[PDB]
């Protein structure tokens, strides 16, 4: 950047020179009248062209040369380098009238130059680099560039409930290390010149999305102090001489939302001060932008670490055939004794990531009139939006994500967000708008709408899932079908087991002594069956479309559903397409299906479509602590994965 | 897109077919328990593939080919041409037992072809294509593609207050000319199938973003139906057989903001009965997108085609003037005897442009206790926006836009918006968010703030201009210089004018007896104006910077300010940069500067700047008629001008 620097008609001018600049600089208002022309003298570490009219011209430090005093006749100053207590450094222009070659006057320009950058890690490889010259911008993908920041929403110490956002204080040295690094590094003499300060600053609308950190380490311990964010807009910085470094510490303090892009801007100036009640000049200013990491979902074909299950105490089956897959893997368990299906319904894991660090963050479903925060901890965060009135369609058994899929040829490396909706005309549910705003803000997971109001509780859970094929970099869409089972159920009927019972061993089911003549006979549930069909297709369509896929990436699991007064479905028997995805190993729902040759039909018929495929398939009673089966399930279960290998800043999301 | 259509066991199956889909048909779940192969037979415009396990074959329509009974051997069924009233079109499947070649069961699929498009010009020529495949997308660019909508703000008729958008009605048939072009095109037999409707739909978000009529021709004459748009979200079409085309009209509500980005979508569902109390499934979706097209400036560069002036009635040599300058080129002058400058100051005249038209749209500045309607008129529009209080900045001799500009390869075809402005932590004025926000979210100006708070009026066109320089492409900034004129008058007092006197025939001026001398002298506005230059200076930086100019593109026109108790300036003398350009004709406000050999020596060294440039300069003298000047100004210019030649869609601005 050239500045503006005039010479003062006659007084001499004193200025801070800002290495990475260059002065213009006027010599002919400060002429005296009548003047006819100007020579100079420069010192050693100051270059001196003289400009006319566009042709610049280099000048030695002592010449006689001598221009035409002009208005389009200037000089140009450059520094290469910053002063020192040993510098001199300095521009005199001497004036000359038509008679004689003795000045008639003088004026000059004494400089002190220094070096003034505000450095972030803009090349994002954790290290910050010396003046990125494109820390000012941010741009996505392989190539882009720009630094990136974590919202400090987990909890460093237990003795307080909330994230570590919440305050301005900072208590533990660990928190910083999920803090972006902001150094400023200077260059100069001992001291400033009278009447100049630097000052970091940020923008009253950035004032809620960061803080920022500076280090002390004084006699009785290391301090934290908080200098820009909530309610300080501006910090004066105290200026050491030589070559010096200010490391900063900066947060997030929300991810992107409606209206907040995910980018926020610090600043430094160079300010002069004019006088009493007049503004400061800002003379240089220097520029770094941070984009906020997004949160991101975890799809089922990402390795598992932690398995987390809700049940009541004395579920015992359950907990035993749990704890008994999880031992077939390297996961680990963990057991709590909010609905009885909480787990599921009111937490989602994904997690944050920035080139320093990357921690899980739970995702918490909106108010269940409190909230869930016991998961807060260390490198575990926390993340909640608060609406619109709540319905069933805000439980995230509604939330699922798809694995990385390309379509028409746009690639989603970190797959898309699914959720459960309603036809657009219907006036039916509807995830809440605060929620929905907030998953599509996060904008690297591209999030589509499916059709789940259908079902009575209207969760996509319900009815798909996917998992990985094993020895393949494949995976399959799950989905329920009613057409399945009511083939299946014919087959055997045919087969002379009209007689087989459903739901054996549940004696608060016995009475009804259901059977697979029972439920054939029944016209009406063949009916209401044929269009949950029809609402289970209208999202497959979808499915294909929006994911780019085939019927051979499906496998439809035989499913069955009973109507209620508002034409949504609930299970007939549990639904096996919401199980359990362990790499390999699958936890499937224990349907209760008809007795064939003392096994269940409906297990039988599930090995027969995912055990060629190399999944292992282990069946799960979550129901027989309760004695029957009415269509709600007691038990929940959530899985925590590794994020991703692809780094999100590496996608090219449309704009 | 693949669609999914399942045969029925055993019943027939009847559905519409929208071409430019195809089906995947099950026929596997409609065999009867037992059943071994099937076969199949189709009609003529009825394509069938037998697809077993990802392997597709083609089937004759009426063949005696057999396939093994399998979950994963379905079909797929095209139709390449629409139903008429003598189509049968159909595919049967057969199916049969292990013993004998003698079906026992049949089910069919009967089918009714039909075209549904909605279509626009998304190709930006003005006439709407068929179909096009990126008619639901937006995009910027001359390679880029979608449909354009003009916010209809003009009037069309006097007898309404409101610009035509505050309504839901259409009068005029002229009205349509401002809206855009949105075709239904349908070709099928007769009637839809029984249980089919198809509709017209927008978001509850977009229905304050547009309307859509339909024009009607009844007996007793021409009618415009709204039927989407304010508190209408949906509108079920009138379906006609044979090749149909229904034309609607679209306008635009209002223009791109904060939270609006200028997108909004339109979509046609055919919509299929289920039964009562549940909603209707969308079986086909068409979507077409608009971009509401931005409000833009011109810049002083464009060709002039009205002078607007304001003045008082008796001021009669600044009417001459001002009329004999418009006598001298191609321009029409208006004339109007609201503050005394709100011409200038409460209106701005800018443009918007879509493929098949534009026209002007005059801004009007925040308020004034009463908005300026007046100019409403037929192809001459109005927008405003309501605040925060407002101050001297939020008025538009604050706001101006630069010519065309190239910045760091950076390339700017309309040019950038220019506001001014106060430091960041000055604590000083600024132009209100509303309106700021509204000027960055047209998004193809670009705006940048500049430092305008240091004048006691606050606006940017108090110290510089653009004037194009004649017979070239290029231009220059005009920037006010206090120090061109004290170089000027220390020259002018040493050539013994020092006794030269302003304001010269300003009778309420005369007592004063001002020299040059009398200013010289005066030490104090010697300090002020030194420190207002340092003001201009740092305006002069920025937009070399912004701009990407140099010293080569600046003139210096001598001004003097003086200052009052908030230390912010006035003029001292006439700003002459605020000048009205028509191309290489220039009105410069009369400075009455220190008569030398009894001509102005302002108005000489201003013609010796500006003359060889080919720049023709006419003094215009506003003041006279006031008898002294007191810093203000009483008389107002504004310019209208012909939009750019270059269209705002084939920019490509940052994201
Ligand atoms: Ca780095
Ligand atoms: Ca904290
Ligand atoms: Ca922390
Ligand atoms: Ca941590
Ligand atoms: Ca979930
Ligand atoms: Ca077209
Ligand atoms: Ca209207
Ligand atoms: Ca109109
Ligand atoms: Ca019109
Ligand atoms: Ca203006």
């Amino acid at each position: 950047r050239e500045r503006t620097v005039r010479l003062q008609y006659g007084s001499r001018v004193e200025a801070v020179y800002v290495l990475g600049t260059y002065l213009w600089t006027d010599v002919y208002s400060a002429a005296p009248a009548g003047a006819q022309t100007f020579s100079l003298k420069h010192s050693e570490h100051v270059w001196v062209e003289v400009v006319r009219d566009g042709e610049a011209e280099e000048v030695a430090t002592n010449g006689k040369q001598r221009w035409l005093l002009s208005p389009s006749t200037t000089l140009r100053v450059t520094m290469s380098q910053a002063s020192t207590e040993a510098s001199s450094d300095k521009v005199t222009v001497n004036y000359y009238d038509e008679e004689g070659s003795i000045p008639i006057d003088q004026a000059g320009l004494f400089l002190t130059a220094i070096e003034i950058s505000l450095d972030v890690d803009a090349d994002r490889d954790g290290v910050v680099e010396k003046n990125n010259p494109k820390k000012a911008s941010w741009t996505w993908g392989p190539e882009g560039q720009g630094a990136i920041l974590l919202v400090n929403c987990d909890r460093e110490t237990p003795w307080l409930p909330k994230e570590d956002c919440r305050d301005e204080k900072v208590y533990s040295k660990e928190d910083l290390k999920d803090m972006s690094q902001m150094i400023l590094r200077t260059k100069g003499p001992d001291r400033l010149p009278a009447g100049y300060e630097i000052v970091l600053y940020i923008s009253m609308s950035d004032s809620d999305k960061v803080g920022v950190f500076y280090v002390e380490n004084p006699f009785f311990g290391q301090r934290y102090i908080h200098i820009l964010g909530r309610r300080k807009l501006y910090h004066v910085v105290k200026y050491t001489g030589g070559s010096a470094e200010l490391l900063f510490f900066v947060e997030g303090l929300c991810f992107p939302d409606e209206g907040f892009s995910g980018l926020v801007s610090i600043h430094v100036s160079l300010l002069e001060y004019m006088a009493q009640d007049i503004p400061l000049t800002p003379i240089f200013t220097d520029t770094v932008i941070f984009r906020i990491a997004p949160w991101i979902m975890t799809p089922n074909i990402l390795p598992p670490v932690s398995v987390f299950v809700c049940c009541m105490k004395d579920n015992y089956l359950f907990l035993k055939e749990v704890k008994n897959l999880v031992e077939k893997t390297n996961c680990e368990l963990k057991v709590c004794f909010r609905g009885d299906r909480w787990i599921q319904d009111e937490i989602e894991f994904g997690y944050i990531e920035a080139p320093h660090k990357g921690f899980p963050v739970v995702l918490d479903s909106p108010r269940k009139d409190f909230p869930v925060k016991e998961l807060l901890g260390p490198d575990f965060g926390y993340v909640t939006r608060e609406p619109e009135s709540v319905t069933s369609l805000d439980s995230f058994g509604n939330l699922e994500v798809s694995p990385p899929v390309t379509v028409n040829g746009k690639t989603y490396p970190l797959g898309r967000i699914l959720i459960g909706s309603s036809f657009p005309l219907s006036g039916g549910r509807r995830m809440t708008k605060v929620v929905r705003d907030f998953l599509k803000a996060q904008q690297v997971q591209a999030p589509v709408e499916l059709y789940s109001d259908w079902l009575t509780v209207g969760h996509v859970d319900e009815f798909m899932s996917f998992v990985p094929i094993p020895g393949t970099k494949k995976f399959l869409l799950l989905m329920a079908s009613t057409s399945a089972c009511y083939k299946l159920f014919r087959e055997k009927q045919k087969d002379g087991h009209g007689e087989a019972i459903m739901f054996k061993g549940l004696g608060g089911m016995s009475s009804k002594r259901i059977t697979i003549n029972k439920i054939l006979s029944n016209e009406s549930l063949v009916q209401e069956n044929l269009y949950f069909q029809r609402c289970l297709d209208w999202n497959r369509d979808i499915l294909k479309k929006e994911l780019g896929l085939t019927e051979q990436d499906i496998i439809d699991l035989p499913a069955l559903f009973k109507m209620d007064e508002d034409h949504r479905a609930r299970a007939f028997f549990p639904n096996m397409v919401n199980m359990i995805v362990l790499d390999k190993d699958l936890g499937i729902p224990k349907p209760f299906g008809p007795q064939v040759e003392e096994e269940c039909c409906l297990e039988m018929h599930v090995r027969g479509l995912l055990e060629p495929l190399g999944l292992e398939c282990t069946f799960i009673d979550d129901i027989s602590a309760y004695h029957k089966f009415l269509g709600e399930v007691h038990c929940g279960t959530n899985v925590r994965r590794k994020p991703f290998t692809f780094k999100w800043w590496h996608m090219v999301p449309s704009r």
